[PDB]
């Protein structure tokens, strides 16, 4: 059954990275307006 | 009596072929279906890896694309 | 009658030499089948390792051109 | 005379299954020595993918600090 | 004698009956080693066309993309 | 008595055996057929890399006359 | 009487039944490399096609590269 | 054999498609001069 396994990690490794993507996208986002301050 | 002897001796060889013969039938079957499987699963790692390249690809792209777009958005707002 | 009880004799092992052919030549294809599924299988593992590396490379290289032209145009922007 | 001569071909019959025998069970340890050690690579490519996770955030993290610090640097000089 | 010689027909049909049940046994498994191998190059095949309409795809956007850089490239250097 | 259940049991197997040589005859058919459809499968494809690279290379001909429509154009009007 | 012959038919099987044996046996061969080498095959145009879609995007970028590096420089000079 | 008659082409494909991106590169380097001079 770790055949399933390893494809279980590519299938919630490819969730993982869009997340960190997302976020990279959101932290940007939050750290725009602070840039335009200082 | 030495041709007795022989029957003898040929039913049992006889006999310890079928069972060479079952031993050979069963680890066939059992080996292929092993090597079947990982042989598919290997090309689902394989066929899998590769959209998952191409997806993270786009992703990352179009998302630069819609920071340059509802980014730019904001100046003008 | 033991005439008769020597023919049926080696008729039958005419057809357990037969058989027993019939399995030898089934253990070398099973022994040179072997070969060919570490054959292929050992393909498939390097194709894939080969694989997951580059699409490391693949992604890595993405993110610095991503983060090239990111700082560039941050920087244009702010001149117009 | 026959009966010397079917001996010796029953000779030859009985090796020939020993041998036989013999190596099945050499088939048989070898197949499952393969499947041993493709039990280690499947888990040799499950090390190596969750180490280029966090590869790939880490690189995430860094490139995000990264890019932000220089614009700071720009603001403080 | 004969009672004999029905023992040794009797036995020789308990050794050949098996003969047919193995050989039936095998071509059960080859019809399963036949019916999953279709299914298996089905797979495959689908593999190498889906990829070969995605390769099509990834040039031709990658050309387009390179003539919208080119195209503004050039007017972009014309003005400075 | 046991001649009867003799001859009946080899009745039932020759039509086993019948039945097995029918059979092995019918696999037989479908390898053929497959060999023969696996070989149509390989020619489309060769045929789809050669329209591909057809419909990939006009394409690339037509992009740069493209090109030279969107500059020679707007110097003559 | 029909004993006699009932050896016969028997005999007359197991001359068939044997045959089937290595009918079936060599239709394995047959069909087993065949399909090795079908698989084989067709990973390996999988795999190609994929290192050539690598390879070919490549090349453009680095064309791009060329036409405004190179260009570049044409005008400085 | 249609194998090799596969891979051959997929070969044959690539120095191709390599060989009508250079001819391209070519063309407009030898479009330049001239769309300087229009
Ligand atoms: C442990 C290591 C990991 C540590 C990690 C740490 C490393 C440090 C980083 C330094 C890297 C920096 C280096 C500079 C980076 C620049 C590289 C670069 O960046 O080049 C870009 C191209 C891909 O180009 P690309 O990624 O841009 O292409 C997309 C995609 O098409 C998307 O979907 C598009 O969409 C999108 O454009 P969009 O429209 O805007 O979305 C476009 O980006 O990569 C390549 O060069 C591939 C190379 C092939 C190699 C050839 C052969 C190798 C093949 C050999 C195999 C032979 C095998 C048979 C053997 C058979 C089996 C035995």
């Amino acid at each position: 059954s770790t055949n399933q396994r390893v494809l279980w990690w590519s299938i919630l490794q490819t969730l993982i990275l869009v997340a960190i993507g997302v976020w990279q996208m959101r932290h940007l986002k939050s750290f725009f307006e602070a840039k335009k301050l200082v």
